[PDB]
């Protein structure tokens, strides 16, 4: 049966009794999750109008959906509006107010999310911990955060996941466009990323799952961002990153690093000295091109001893800025 809800309490009470759930203009109570977990397999969820959220300092999530064979859709013109400026204080998840993560897709398996627009997330947007989940035509509009104190507004954080496909995302934020902390068989294609910290593998290490395998980030553009292409592995951690491909990536307006691969990463600041417990093997860059800003570095590779091997880099051409004086343990066939 089809059900339309204009309040969160009714939707939560009746979600398992509905095979199509329409969420129309819901104001989600402060400090609570719009909890659409535990759906019956096959259910379709449609967001309509503007979903809003009450103000409270808490960790979230604002929205959570789970189940098998779930189809999540944003209707034309729909928005999930976090009004994140109520929390933004320049400090994100590193300090200041406690700020709620936006959208949990944990165990949203053999499922899809299409056409969702998120506006002004308080902090990170999608937390993905699922198998066989596609996210298509997603828009993250956090542009207000450029001037109003947005920080740590990651669009897609992935861990403990398999068979994730992200297609035609459009992101304007202040942190990673994608951050693959762990996972296997992951595709990001057709994306436009602006404002943030780039298309990132990692940080990898220091968690329960520190394994990244078979990831393709392709046919995408990164503009007006701190980094273009980034792989970050945690200083002193243990894990592995293998079979990663960046292909057909264009970048411009990059402030810090066009391409940065570093094995000294920490959330506060990298140490400057890499370690070798998170090997990066079978990394392919194919046709990664564009420009960096005058004060940026084109390519920076800071690998540990023996922990970067079997790389294939072809068609890499990054102009502007300066060449790095700091690269370490650069593999055969690769250059800064
Ligand atoms: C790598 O991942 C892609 C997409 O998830 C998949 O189509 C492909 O079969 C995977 N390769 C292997 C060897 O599993
Ligand atoms: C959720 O919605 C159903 C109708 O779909 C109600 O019967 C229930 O009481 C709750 O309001």
């Amino acid at each position: 049966a089809s059900c339309t809800f204009t309040d969160a309490a009714s939707a939560m009470a009746s979600k398992t009794a509905c095979s199509t759930i329409t969420l129309n203009n819901i104001a989600v109570p402060a400090g609570t999750t719009l909890d659409l977990t535990g759906l019956t397999s096959g259910t379709r969820v449609i967001f309509e109008g503007t979903t809003t959220f009450g103000y409270q300092e808490w960790s979230g999530p604002l929205v959570s959906i789970s189940g098998t064979d779930i189809t999540v859709q944003g209707a034309s013109g729909s928005v999930l509006d976090g009004d994140g400026a109520r929390w933004w204080d320049g400090q994100g998840s590193n300090g200041g107010k406690t700020k709620p993560k936006f959208f949990y897709a944990h165990s949203l398996d053999s499922s899809s999310i299409t056409g969702i627009t998120i506006k002004n997330s308080p902090v990170q947007v999608f937390s993905i911990q699922s198998n066989n989940l596609s996210l298509t035509d997603i828009t993250v509009d956090d542009a207000d955060g450029d001037t109003q104190g947005g920080h740590n507004t990651d669009a897609f954080d992935i861990g403990s996941s398999t068979y994730i496909t992200i297609t035609n995302a459009n992101v304007h934020n202040q942190d990673d466009c994608i951050a693959v902390n762990s996972g296997e068989n992951i595709i990001f294609t057709g994306g436009t990323c602006t404002g943030g910290h780039g298309l990132s593998i990692g940080s990898v290490g220091g968690r329960s799952d520190n394994t990244v395998k078979n990831v393709t980030i392709e046919h995408s553009t990164v503009t007006n961002s701190q980094n273009g292409v980034r792989i970050k592995t945690v200083y002193g951690a243990t894990g592995s990153v293998s079979e990663v491909t960046y292909s057909n990536i264009q970048m411009s307006g990059i402030a810090n690093y066009g391409i940065v691969i570093e094995q000294d990463y920490e959330n506060g600041s990298p140490t400057g000295t890499p370690t070798n417990g998170v090997p990066i093997t079978d990394l392919t860059l194919n046709t990664v091109t564009g420009s960096v800003s005058s004060g940026a570095t084109e390519i920076y590779i800071l690998c540990g001893s023996g922990s970067c091997s079997s790389w294939t880099w072809t068609g890499v051409s990054i102009t502007g800025g300066s060449k790095s004086t700091k690269c370490e343990n650069v593999p055969s066939g690769v250059s800064c």
